[PDB]
């Protein structure tokens, strides 16, 4: 038995399937197990490596998606539905997927995609994460992994080895171990693995850069609209403890010991956990999630900010950036006065309420500083300015400014930073105009969807996708997104002194400096000082 669709790995033999892509074909190996099913009494534990198997693992179909909350705010609307599980859910969900050029390469660049979803949702199997276009067009081996989300991935009772926290990040790490150990059999070079992801996936990428136990498993990294230091992406062990206890309380559990709490939570069916998980948040807010990574002293040896300041992280090249209207999604879903089928002009009063929801940690003085920094006092009742102002508050506070802080710290010690600002509003977007360039909507350009006629993008969008795909792949290959010696415009390196970045859109490249500095000085220096003093 020796064929293109048959691969022998250290865990055993695997059978792929041949897959059409833009008038050609490539191989796909879908649903490969990298870990033991984390079911029964393994619920909440560290993952275990998958036991090698006899025979041939059938990898022709997508695996199950992890157990997660399902978005029903817009039943049947494609814009929301493109993010929900398109496969059955199960706790048996630790699989990865691989798309390989045909003919099988010998030793080519590997890209491993880590999905977002606020650490409580996400799937490797979504249509927007289909690796075939990028594998095919850029001649890379494209992997996507999966990882436990919600309580299953992130319930944390520090001190306990039954539910220690961060096990979803350990799931990701185990897949990356598997790729390190086995991708060579698929034609990938384990020495040139780029990890990439968006949102919590981007945060996850930054987290593997920081964690000593993950760093050696990859060469380079791309972070899309997420940063490990984002306010939503981690909590203290005391806060983790609190939430787990509270989750127990919502389920009539026995709170007397870690063991009694865990035993009870292990008896529950998955949906029972998911039905009450949104009831454990400390504040009334938006852009905050229930079970997330914990600063535990192990996966993360000290606080994220101390790791960044001292240079305790992997030094390599990174390519990263943000979308123009990162806040709009979260306002739609979580804040009063924003709705899908209206222009969502906002009163002064739904503004003040938006602010309080957006910065739950802030005292009154704090809320006043935010309000002043984002209100045009010559025109304080323009419902549009208020809407846009809140959009910018959410985006700047939760995504952009944390990313800019990560960038400036990393770049001091790292070996090459490329920064972008994606500001192209897709011509076939189904969400309303007010939402602008939405969190998550660069992905489709990164995975090459606009090259598919039927999906109704313009030609200039096809070209923008090809250009982005080629920057990301060239970067994964070399640590630099620019082709040596081509005549195209050059994406310059981001340096501590000059802080250059480019826009990503259908217009001639333009280079700028100091991405939102005015607001990021407010969010990164002034406001935390205000809140620590008062
Ligand atoms: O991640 C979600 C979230 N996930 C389900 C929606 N999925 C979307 C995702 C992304 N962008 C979206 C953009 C829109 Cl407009 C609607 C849903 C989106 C990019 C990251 C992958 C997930 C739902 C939420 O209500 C939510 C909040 O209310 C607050 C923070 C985060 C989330
Ligand atoms: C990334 O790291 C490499 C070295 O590991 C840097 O290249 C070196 O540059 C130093 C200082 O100019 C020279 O003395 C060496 O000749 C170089 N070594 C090699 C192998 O080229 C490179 O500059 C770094 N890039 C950035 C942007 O920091
Ligand atoms: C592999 O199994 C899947 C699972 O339903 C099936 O759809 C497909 O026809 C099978 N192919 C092979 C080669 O076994
Ligand atoms: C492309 O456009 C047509 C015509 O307006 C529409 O019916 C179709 O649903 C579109 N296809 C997709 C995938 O959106």
């Amino acid at each position: 038995d020796h064929s293109e669709l048959l691969v022998n790995t250290k865990s055993g033999k695997v059978m792929g399937t041949r897959v059409p892509v833009l008038s050609s074909h490539i191989s796909a190996f879908l649903g490969i197990p990298f870990a033991e099913p984390p079911v029964g009494n393994m619920r909440f534990r560290r993952p275990e490596p998958k036991k090698p198997w006899s025979g041939v693992w059938n990898a022709s179909t997508y695996p199950n998606n992890c157990q997660q909350y399902v978005d029903e705010q817009f039943p049947g609307f494609s814009g929301s539905e493109m993010w929900n599980p398109n496969r059955e859910m199960s706790e048996d969900c630790l699989y990865l997927n691989i798309w390989v050029p045909s003919p099988r390469p010998k030793s080519t660049t590997v890209m491993v995609w880590i999905y977002g979803g606020g650490f409580y949702s996400g799937s490797s199997t979504l249509d927007v994460y289909n690796g075939k276009y990028l594998a095919y067009t850029e001649e890379v081996v494209l992997v996507s992994l999966s990882y436990r989300v919600g309580a299953f991935g992130f319930l944390a009772l520090h001190g306990s080895q039954e539910a220690p926290g961060n096990v979803g990040l350990l799931d990701q790490r185990m897949a990356l171990q598997w790729v390190h150990d086995n991708i060579q059999f698929f034609g990938g070079d384990p020495k040139t693995v780029t990890i990439f992801g968006e949102s919590a996936g981007g945060a996850s990428v930054g987290m593997h850069i920081l964690s000593p136990g993950s760093r050696d498993l990859f060469r380079r990294a791309i972070l899309q609209s997420g940063s490990p230091n984002c306010p939503w992406a981690s909590v203290s062990v005391a806060e983790g403890r609190r939430r787990a206890v509270e989750l127990g309380r919502n389920l009539n559990c026995n709170l007397n010991s870690d063991e009694e709490l865990i035993h009870c939570l292990r008896e529950k069916k998955p949906q029972e956990l998911i039905d009450v998980e949104w009831n454990v948040l400390p504040f009334d807010s938006i852009f905050r999630f229930s079970f997330v990574p914990v600063i535990d002293g192990e996966f993360f040896p000290t606080s994220l900010e101390s790791m960044l300041n001292s240079g305790n992280f992997k030094k390599t090249q990174i390519l990263l950036g943000v979308n123009k209207d990162e806040g709009s999604f979260f306002l739609l879903y979580g804040a009063p006065g924003f709705s899908k089928d209206s222009e969502s002009k906002i009163s002064r009063e739904d503004f003040m309420s938006g602010v309080k929801l957006s910065v739950p940690h802030a005292n009154d003085l704090g809320l006043d500083a935010v309000t002043l920094q984002y209100t045009d006092w010559m025109d304080d009742n323009n419902g549009i300015k208020n809407r846009d102002g809140l959009d910018d508050i959410v985006g700047d506070h939760n995504v952009i400014c944390p990313l800019m802080h990560f960038v400036n710290k990393y770049t001091k010690f790292g070996n090459g930073t490329y920064l972008y600002f994606f500001n192209h509003r897709a011509s076939n977007l189904v969400w309303p105009e007010w939402m602008g360039v939405i969190h998550g909507y660069e992905i489709e350009f990164v995975f090459g969807l606009p090259l598919v006629k039927e999906l109704n993008y313009t030609a200039e969008e096809e070209a923008l996708s090809r250009r982005i795909m080629h920057y990301w792949a060239t970067f994964a290959k070399t640590g630099n997104p620019n082709e040596p010696h081509s005549q195209e415009s050059k994406w310059p390196l981001f340096t501590t002194k000059e802080q250059k970045f480019i826009d990503l859109n259908t217009e001639p490249m333009k280079v700028h400096q100091r991405l939102r500095v005015q607001m990021c000085v407010f969010w990164n220096q002034f406001l935390p000082k205000l809140l620590n003093a008062t």
